[PDB]
């Protein structure tokens, strides 16, 4: 475009993956990028706020093994790399495609059953309801015209997703966090998310939690005004971003979902299977081969985002 954010947004939208174009983008998984990488600082977690039993029940590594980062100049911003136990990302992806999208919740659409159809479309050699799915709301449903939440329009918040969110929130120092409203977003390789501020509600003290699965994205985090040059960072599969306080007023964008380097394929962390024998006390359940096959085929050219907040 013209201004600093616009220039960087367009740069990354059009960049060539694999080349020196992405040398300035922060990769939190890899701990010499110039401005970007010098801003990276450790963000101290409240390790004792999440018991090993609770981490294991959510399908998470023990919090003592998590690495959390902040960025100098962006107070209230926390970036976790993938903390998920091997295999467990598949549970969340399955729940987002199969269960959470169903009509007890609201979705952009609202066989002929979505999951049964995609089961059959995979078998029928070479536009499905799953391919058309763009967003789903859970918990207190957001009204897109009303621009707010209401006690009349709600569904019980998925207890597995709520518990996961609250463990993450607790590790970040928000031990009283209540998962009450969620938006699930479904992106394609061509998907872009424009520069915006998440709309202002009086209290900004509670964290927004953002989970990503599937293909990697480039996220731009800017300033209070649109003109300030953003910092660029990767969001890889399993990574979690937490924004509270000051950071919730910042301009941000996702200019690019990056393809798998081989065109179509899955990130390395999704190669591990969900374990055969899960615990009895787990919030997670087994994933069937048939269900998995639909998830894998979908994720090869997609990114799923879950955004969780407290509204009351
Ligand atoms: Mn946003």
């Amino acid at each position: 475009g013209e201004d600093a954010f616009r220039k960087l947004f367009r740069f990354y939208r059009q960049s060539r993956p694999g080349t020196a174009d992405l040398e300035g983008v922060i990769d939190f998984s890899a701990a010499g990028k110039g401005p970007g990488a010098q801003k990276v600082i450790k963000s101290q977690l409240n390790v004792s706020s999440v018991s090993e039993q609770n981490a294991y029940r959510a399908g998470l590594q023990p919090v003592s093994k998590w690495q959390a980062y902040g960025l100098k100049g962006y107070p209230g911003f926390i970036f976790i790399p993938n903390p998920f136990l091997p295999g467990y990302q598949w549970h969340w992806v399955k729940q987002c495609l199969k269960l959470y999208s169903q009509k007890p919740n609201v979705c952009n659409l609202d066989t002929q059953d979505l999951w049964e159809q995609s089961k059959e479309f995979l078998r029928y050699k070479e536009r499905s309801l799953l391919e058309k799915l763009r967003w789903v709301t859970v918990g207190y449903h957001y009204n897109w015209d009303s621009k707010k939440y209401s006690a009349d329009h709600y569904t019980p918040f998925p207890s597995d997703l709520g518990f996961l969110s609250e463990q993450v929130a607790a590790a970040c120092g928000f031990e009283d966090f209540r998962a009450e409203a969620g938006i699930l977003n479904y992106y394609r390789l061509d998907s872009t998310l424009g520069i915006h501020v998440d709309r202002s509600e009086l209290d900004h003290s509670k964290p927004l939690l953002s989970f990503s699965f599937g293909q990697s994205a480039i996220f731009l985090l800017g300033g209070l005004q649109r003109d300030e040059a953003p910092t660029a960072m990767f969001m890889h599969s399993g990574d979690i971003m937490i924004m509270s306080g000051f950071s919730r007023l910042l301009n941000h964008a996702v200019p690019r979902v990056l393809p798998n380097p081989e065109g179509e394929g899955l990130p390395h962390c999704l190669e591990a299977p969900l374990p055969a024998v899960l615990p009895r006390d787990s919030m997670v359940e087994p994933c069937s081969m048939e269900d998995w096959q639909v998830c894998a085929s979908y994720l090869k050219t997609a990114r799923v985002n879950m955004t969780v907040r407290q509204v009351l």
